[PDB]
């Protein structure tokens, strides 16, 4: 037949190989004050973690109220091995040239990550659902529906509106959630023309958030609600970045993102589109 | 209304902040042989890249014929700044304790990546389409179709077969690509009972590979065919890992993966399932 050739997960034998190499070099060099030199060199390498944490703090200043709400900044900047660095610094002291060396290392950009590390981080994390969901929602639905919609609009004689809720409940129907929404008609693939008490609109939810609604409440695999929020924000970011560079879909859509009535937001978007027409 | 609070891409100001800190410490310490000490310390830090490359080679031994086909191993193990390390080693020499120190660093596992670096690698790469595609194909299609299929099979009086082609062409119809396939009937969401010259089967393609067929030939955004192959392999891996832990779908399916007649593979899978029934 044809035998399948798929890659497998990493067994993790580089760590044991480094351990064996360490034991061999340790026995060869073994065959009393040198451990002081070893520990001082070790603190000299570990001080770069502290300088990297300072630089990470300097970048993560701007996103306190938007991404970290103060403890979440300091918890996320340096790695959680916090008790190692200052302890080894105190063991070495009781130099500044080493700090200058670490700055020269980190500023130039010679710590390129290798291909195996990048591939390991790709195959490791399963929490990258947003990019695949955005590309599936763009290709499978939007690129076919969107060019025909202006033709359907001329046959009925605006642009499509996509709801992006960053919450959880999607099954709230638009006539059921919002009171002022009244259904009008279809366009021959559901397309529900609505009127809000008093403007007409073409409104639809974004489907794959229900996917994110199903990865949480079913709980056959592990997932959390803060992860749902982060993935929904990343999905909106990816769909915005794709459709901003959309070739044929330049003026057929307008994304509407919100969190938690509801119809006044739609009125503000319609008023902003009307003013943008002027 | 409600102002949106979405994160933005990183401006990249930590590098300039490290540069300013370097210039300040450089001016303060400035106010002739010390640069030899600096360069020797720099080679002492850069030797860990060489040891890390040796460990990466030791792990990437096992995947030559399966992932790298010999130059692709050595190109992928160490970072592409190869001319830096040996040159600085030669500039420092013309010690082994530093090698022992680097081994003690890399074996214990104190180089934890921070949260900001992990988030930067998540938001950076757009080539993680496989996990989102697999979860969309599992939730949106399989979890609803698969429990009703045995009821439809009893109403017609086996299990569903999913084709996973790792090639490119999906539009080859099963009566058109394979000659021995004959259509029989449906099951009231297309479900085409087939007979291969001479066994019956329930066969269907996997849909979202056409998504990967559309991200390549349209070419509105950049994508390559080797990336199509790697993403298809990752998609098959993710779908296999999900459906192996599928709760209700434990005996309703069998994935079939291949590359490039075609019907003999289906005969071998049916014969293996028949022998597994015995």
């Amino acid at each position: 037949p044809a035998r399948l050739l798929i890659p497998e997960p990493r067994a993790g034998r580089a760590r044991h190989a480094a351990c064996v190499l360490l034991a061999v070099c340790f026995v060869v060099l073994f065959l009393a004050p040198i451990i002081r030199s070893v520990c001082t060199q070790l603190a000299a390498l570990q001080l770069g973690v502290l300088l990297k944490g300072c630089c990470c703090l300097a970048e993560e200043i701007f996103h306190l109220h938007s991404r970290h709400h103060l403890w979440q900044v300091l918890c996320s900047c340096f790695p959680p091995r916090w008790y190692l660095a200052l302890l080894l610094v105190g063991g070495s002291a009781y130099l500044t040239l080493s700090c200058l060396c670490q700055l020269l290392v980190l500023a130039l950009g010679l710590q390129k990550l290798s291909a195996v590390e990048v591939s390991e981080l790709t195959e490791s994390s399963k929490k990258n659902v947003a990019h695949g969901l955005a590309w599936s929602y763009y290709i499978g639905y939007l690129k076919v529906v969107l060019p025909r919609l202006k033709e359907c609009m001329e046959e009925l004689s605006w642009k499509l509106h996509i709801l992006v809720p960053l919450g959880c409940d999607i099954w709230d129907d638009l006539e059921k959630a919002d009171s002022n929404i009244q259904y009008l008609a279809d366009l021959p693939y559901k397309h529900s023309l609505y009127v809000i008490r008093l403007r007409p609109c073409v409104l639809e939810f974004a489907s794959p958030l229900q996917t994110l609604c199903a990865m949480s409440q079913d709980d056959c695999a592990a997932f959390s609600r803060e992860q749902r929020l982060e993935q929904a924000r990343l999905f909106y970011r990816s769909l915005r970045d794709i459709l901003g560079s959309s070739k044929e879909c330049a003026g057929l859509y307008r994304l509407i993102a919100y969190e938690e009535f509801l119809s006044g937001l739609i009125l503000w978007h319609l008023q902003q589109q009307q003013r943008e027409e002027y």
